[PDB]
This record gives C-alpha cells, sequence and structure tokens, in this order.
C-alpha cells in the first residue's frame, strides 16, 4: 500500500505545515503538524478542558465505532518551544492520504498550554521520529509510520515541502518526478531517538565550501534552521545590515536586502537554499526589519535542519532496520 497527502503552510510565513488526518469510524478529520521531532500522534478531542479549547476540531471518541480505550496508560510530553499537553489514550483507525492503519495510538489531550489553545490552525500532532521517543506509559507505543511498515509497498516516507506553497508526504514509494538529479543518502543515528545525520559542511553565497561535520537533525515540526554560532556569524557577516538583536532573539536585517544562498553538504552532494528562503519576513507587519531563517543552536544543544532548510529539498526518511535519509535537489 501507499498513501499521499497534501501539506499546507498554517499562515503566510510557513511556521509550520498542516496536513488532514482522517480518525475512527466513520472518519472524523483533523489538520495535523507532522513532526520528524517527536514520536506522539496526539489530538484535541471532547476530553480536552473546555477553556484551553479554541477553534480547533477535536476528535470525540464516543463517536467512532472503532476506537477502544487503551486502559492504564497515559502520556505526557513537553516540546523545544516551553508547550506542553498530556491525557489519556485510545487505540483507532487513522488514515492519511489512502493509507489506512488499524489499532493505531491515539493519545488524547485533557489538558493542553497556551500557546497550543491559541493556535487555531493546528488539531493536534502526528510524530515520525523514533519510537522510543513516543510518551506512553508504562509501554511505550509506535508511530504511524511504524505501524505503517509492513503493509507499506517500501519502508519509507518522502517530504516535500513548499516554500509559501502547498506540497506532499508520501508513505511507501518515492516520486521520481517530484525531484531533479538523484537523491543522495546518509547515515542516521537513532540513538537520541532522531532523525540524526552528519551534514560534509558549508558554503555561503558563491564563496568556498568548508568541510566540517555538523551533527543535528531533520525535523519538519522545527520552522526555522538553527546551527551552530559561528557557522551562523559567517552568513550574517555576509548581509552588511544584519545584526543580532537581543530584544527580538536572532539576528534581524533589512527586508530589502537579497540575501545570499545557503549551502549544506549531503556525503558529496550539496544542497542550497535559495537567499529568499532565508528571509523569514518581517519582525511585525510594515516592519522595515526581517527576521533570519538562520540562528545559532547555541542555546538549544543540538543543531536542527527545520523546515527552511528542508522545504529546500526533497527529503526520503528510509525507515528499514539501518535507517537513511535522502536528499534530492528539486
Ligand atoms: C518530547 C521529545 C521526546 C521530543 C521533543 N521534540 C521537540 O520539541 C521538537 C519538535 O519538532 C517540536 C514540534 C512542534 C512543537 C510546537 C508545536 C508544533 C510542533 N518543535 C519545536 O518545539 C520547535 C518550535 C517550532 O520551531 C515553532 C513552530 C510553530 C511556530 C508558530 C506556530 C506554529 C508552529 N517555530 C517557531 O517558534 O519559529 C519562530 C520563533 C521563528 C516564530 C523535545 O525534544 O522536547
Amino acid at each position: 500500500s501507499t498513501g499521499s497527502a497534501t501539506t499546507t503552510p498554517i499562515d503566510s510565513l510557513d511556521d509550520a505545515y498542516i496536513t488532514p488526518v482522517q480518525i475512527g469510524t466513520p472518519a472524523q478529520t483533523l489538520n495535523l503538524d507532522f513532526d520528524t521531532g517527536s514520536s506522539d500522534l496526539w489530538v484535541f478531542s471532547s476530553e480536552t478542558t473546555a477553556s484551553e479549547v479554541d477553534g480547533q476540531t477535536i476528535y470525540t471518541p464516543s463517536k467512532s465505532t472503532t476506537a477502544k480505550l487503551l486502559s492504564g496508560a497515559t502520556w505526557s510530553i513537553s516540546y523545544g518551544d516551553g508547550s506542553s499537553s498530556s491525557g489519556d489514550v485510545y487505540t483507532d483507525t487513522v488514515s492519511v492520504g489512502g493509507l489506512t492503519v488499524t489499532g493505531q495510538a491515539v493519545e488524547s489531550a485533557k489538558k493542553v498550554s497556551s500557546s497550543f489553545t491559541e493556535d487555531s490552525t493546528i488539531d493536534g500532532l502526528l510524530g515520525l521520529a523514533f519510537s522510543t521517543l513516543n510518551t506512553v506509559s508504562p509501554t511505550q507505543q509506535k508511530t504511524f509510520f511504524d505501524n505503517a511498515k509492513a503493509s507499506l509497498d517500501s519502508p519509507v516516507f518522502t517530504a516535500d515541502l513548499g516554500y509559501h506553497a502547498p506540497g506532499t508526504y508520501n508513505f511507501g514509494f518515492i516520486d521520481t518526478t517530484a525531484y531533479t538529479g538523484s537523491i543522495t543518502y546518509t547515515a542516521v543515528s537513532t540513538k537520541q531517538g532522531f532523525w540524526e545525520w552528519t551534514s560534509t559542511g558549508y558554503a555561503v553565497g558563491s564563496g568556498t565550501f568548508k568541510s566540517t561535520s555538523i551533527d543535528g537533525i531533520a525535523d519538519t515540526g522545527t520552522t526555522l534552521l538553527y546551527l551552530p554560532a559561528t557557522v551562523v556569524s559567517a552568513y550574517w557577516a555576509q548581509v552588511s545590515g544584519a545584526k543580532s538583536s537581543s530584544s527580538v532573539g536572532g539576528y534581524v536585517f533589512p527586508c530589502s536586502a537579497t540575501l545570499p544562498s545557503f549551502t549544506f553538504g549531503v556525503g558529496s552532494a550539496r544542497i542550497v537554499i535559495p537567499g529568499d528562503y532565508i528571509d523569514f519576513g518581517p519582525i511585525s507587519t510594515g516592519s522595515s526589519s526581517c527576521f533570519g531563517g538562520i540562528q545559532s543552536s547555541a542555546g538549544i544543544g543540538i543543531n536542527i535542519f527545520g523546515d527552511v532548510a528542508l522545504k529546500a529539498a526533497f527529503v526520503v526518511f528510509n525507515g528499514a532496520t539501518t535507517p537513511t535519509l535522502g536528499f534530492a535537489s528539486k
């Protein structure tokens, strides 16, 4: 089997991308953020405390004939941005893009923190890192990818994220029309539970490529590209009005600049980020300062290839028993 689904940015800055998923029988359709940096499928539900629910769509397990309470199990997750949720667990049928798994754990939120209440576009998360990071206790639960691989025509999914535009998640096949040249695969370490890998170096604009190892994770669930302090200072030293601003938390630059490109290495291949991608947007509507898309990971402790970098490429998540990551230009 395969599945294919359109993914769309939640806003005009491509802050994050939602993809409809159908849970339950008959299907209730909720728009989830597919997050390669975490391993829980959780949703807003009829369980959720009501004054924490805003305009999201809720899962109502009492309405689905295939839902079953997983007795005893609870969950509690907090993410890199500070936000957090917890609750209890059902198993149900969940389909994405045509592809259906029965008995997927769907984690039902009792409580969500502020940032989730405040974002009306996102009805919960679907985690696609490795299932060792799943928060359900006492027995951790598989991600939708892990439950799907038995039936997939190949044990992969693709991410094809758009710049200010819709794109695609595919499961179980690689669409040869969606990229150009050939895919280069690199090894993944799953020792910390992420799709973690080491990039072979970087170039800024049209200067030299510097071979230096950057160990990072490919994370559809993080908006920006977070890289070590000195590589990030090397990029913005090429943008004449850029400075680091403690007030806004990052490098800003005049929205009128043309930014140089940024290249990252994958084995012997190179992925080029166009500079307009790194112009994240204006720090407020109307302002003449813009927010950069490459910022220092010193404060987070790990380098993150977020959607800035991933939407410049077609990305293969190869979930074979030794997993790899594939990059192609598109
Ligand atoms: C629990 C663990 C086992 C794994 C867990 N992993 C992570 O936290 C990384 C994971 O990818 C999480 C997953 C996201 C959590 C927040 C909701 C959206 C999903 N990423 C994150 O926690 C990273 C947060 C994102 O980078 C936000 C995304 C966003 C912004 C605005 C509006 C909507 C969405 N961007 C964002 O704040 O961009 C600005 C600052 C330029 C505005 C952890 O390490 O804590």
